[PDB]
């Protein structure tokens, strides 16, 4: 026993599922379901996600599930489709008047309920949302990407873009590599898949890397300066239709309220008002926006560039689905429709 | 007898129980039962343990055994289990309505008693703690890394890590050493490690590492900064249900009484506010939370961030299972319920 530790590496991804599955799932894909719903998902973001390693464990139940990042369940579920009980997302009480029995749960992002396989075929011609074993083992590991994305890319996740990038672009990153430490880019690129913006268009964001990696010092200024190099993407993520987007924007005299209170100290540059005002503000939001539950379309809030960050981080805990843009990253010919500006 | 000193490195763990069972004992594992708990307890906290040797001494009686951390018994005992007793940690008046007859001691952590080997099958039958001859001595030993693991985070321990993931990430290690030296990255394993969070996360330790490294100097400052990093871990550590926490929280009067005496001086910001203050403040502390022995579900205090360390070796002494967190720790969706709110 006098070996001295062997360390063991901890796993970056692990899904760990019950038992008496591992050859009874095991059939849909469950190999070919995850490599598609991960490269799916990278084509999307553009992290070089890490390979999920899947575990059949014995020690759970027999519908239970969990989503371990880095040994730490982050999204654990009993899935009561144990037998067969394949889910529905749009449970309504037309579920009610397509009468096939219930189950109850809040299963997380749409109310779910669970009808069984005979009931499938019938409900299955009402048309509404069907989850299989496989549907709803994925769906789970592609909102836990999509809301971890900040933590799949570091210092060792970027020279590997920086790596793979040398081909095709040898000046360009002997360039970008002199004016930005990796550590400051790598601050980037974790500030942009933090607003859902996608790394993808790896050029265009060295690019803007370079240009103003030599102006512009804040982290908080340069990533809001390198969204304005994406400019006619994000019209295409917020606006599908015909340059037409339904904003929120924020009447000048909130705009400096904000703009007063960023404390730029210890490279933090905390929106420091008052616990006090930040419920002033974030009401006035409240009692405009409401709840937007019901209000369709995806608006977008609308916000000057230089505080674009502070307000969303502001927001981040009431409207988590509501993007926050820049009058910058706005390319123009877009015709913003004002639904309602928020006034003081 | 000219020959100079011959030098003879000490141990770094050592176990000395007595003779009469070195072929007697010996039998269970007791070279795989250290073994799994060395390793099941690596994987807990994440420290590279040292290799345990076992040496069954002659010297001593024939149920006694020391386990001596670099040749000094940090926990002795004189196992009566020394013929057959296995002990029970849960003693209580249910030993005397389970009326086999009991042996007193105070063996450390739960009310010791014994009972013999015909006894154990009945009472195994009322399902108490039973503890083997192994368990007897693993435990101890289980709780002596536990608790002197900041002896075994050593800048010779440290580069074992930094080594040992040179393979995995090359240019995250690179970049962490020219930032923060070895002393530095040591001085602050070891305050993890101290308050029971787990190093096992390497990665996301040195993200925040490199992160931090460049703006914040002060090692207290900097290790708050880091254990932010791990937020949905402590998450999962302190508050196992639905994202509910049963905090203790202190009143803002004290946390600035607290933030007044800190003397950032000689590197050691010492908490200096008065013999007669502490006192005060520690009353109060005493005054609501009283003992917790009887208070169940694990509660923690949970204080300011840039205070978090004072306030812990502050309360140390008298409250030692009452593990405090910060606001920034506790990733948002956690719902603290708060116990009761600390006055001054």
């Amino acid at each position: 026993l006098g070996e001295q530790e062997a360390f063991a590496m901890t796993v970056p991804l692990l899904i760990d599922v019950d038992s008496s599955q591992q050859e009874a799932l095991e059939a849909i894909a469950l190999n070919d379901e995850l490599v598609r719903v991960r490269r799916a998902l990278y084509l999307d973001l553009g992290v070089p996600f890490p390979g999920i390693h899947l575990r059949f464990n014995e020690g759970m139940g027999e519908g239970e599930y969990l989503i371990s990042l880095q040994e730490v369940p982050v999204a654990r579920g009993e899935l009561k489709a144990g037998y067969l009980l394949v889910r529905e997302s749009v449970s309504q009480l037309e579920l009610l008047g397509i009468p096939y029995e219930k189950g109850e749960h809040l299963l997380p992002d749409q109310e779910t309920f669970w009808v069984s396989v005979e009931y499938e075929e019938r409900l299955e011609k009402s048309q509404l949302e069907f989850f299989s074993h496989s549907q709803v083992l994925t769906w789970h590991l592609s909102h836990v990407l999509r809301e971890y994305a900040e933590d799949f890319i570091g210092i060792q996740e970027t020279r590997y873009l920086l790596e793979q990038m040398e081909g095709g672009y040898g000046e360009l990153i002997k360039e970008v590599q002199r004016i930005v430490p990796l550590q400051r880019m790598t601050e980037i690129l974790q500030r942009l898949v933090g607003e859902d913006i996608s790394i993808r268009n790896m050029r265009s964001i060295l690019e803007a890397m370079v240009e103003w990696g030599q102006k512009e010092k804040d982290v908080v200024q340069l990533t809001e300066y390198i969204r304005s190099s994406l400019k006619r993407y994000i019209c295409y993520k917020y606006a599908n239709g015909n340059n037409i987007l339904p904003a929120y924007l924020f009447d000048q005299e909130v705009e400096e309220k904000i703009r007063s209170g960023v404390r730029q100290t210890s490279a933090g540059s905390y929106l420091a008002l008052d616990p006090a005002v930040t419920e002033s503000l974030l009401e006035q939001v409240r009692k405009t926006i409401g709840d937007l539950s019901q209000i369709q379309s995806k608006p977008v809030l609308i916000v000057s560039m230089d505080i674009r960050r502070y307000v969303r981080k502001l927001i981040e805990s009431e409207y988590y689905g509501l993007p926050v843009l820049s009058y910058q990253e706005l390319t123009q010919q877009i015709n913003i429709q004002p639904l309602g500006r928020v006034c003081l």
